[PDB]
């Protein structure tokens, strides 16, 4: 019912347009509780550059680090959603969802910032269904 371990991969700190806001995860989890959805904190936040999306060793060397940090702080527990930010749409996404999902046991979801932030209350809405529906 609850769920418990999952991560957050945030490719916009760097950008500093369109950067995540530092409420966003834990108003969007509040979003999904008021669905009837219990999220806990995701037990591994990492920031990354979007350029990584470009190099498929690297998305593959990204997501595993992201398994190993969960374990090393939170006794052995692996992720299972992966939220993923980005500021804008990057084809890369589509080699990181098959690394994470048919080579890693994960689920992973992507959104873009731009239109999640400012006016977004509608995109939020159908991102906290669409998490619902996967998890």
């Amino acid at each position: 019912s609850i769920v418990k371990h999952w991560a957050v991969l945030d490719f916009t700190a760097s950008e500093r347009f369109n950067k995540m806001p530092n409420d966003f995860v834990d108003n969007l989890i509040d979003r999904c509780w008021r669905l009837g959805m219990q999220m806990e904190a995701p037990i591994v936040y990492k920031t990354s550059r979007m350029e990584t999306l470009s190099n498929g060793n690297a998305i593959e060397e990204l997501l595993r680090s992201v398994i190993d940090e969960a374990s090393r702080k939170h006794g052995g527990a692996r992720p299972t959603l992966v939220l993923c930010a980005m500021s804008r749409k990057d084809d890369g996404y589509k080699t990181l969802k098959w690394i994470a999902e048919t080579k890693l046991g994960l689920v992973t979801q992507c959104f873009l910032t731009g239109p999640a932030t400012k006016g977004g209350d509608q995109y939020r809405a159908n991102l906290a269904l669409k998490m619902n529906a996967k998890v």
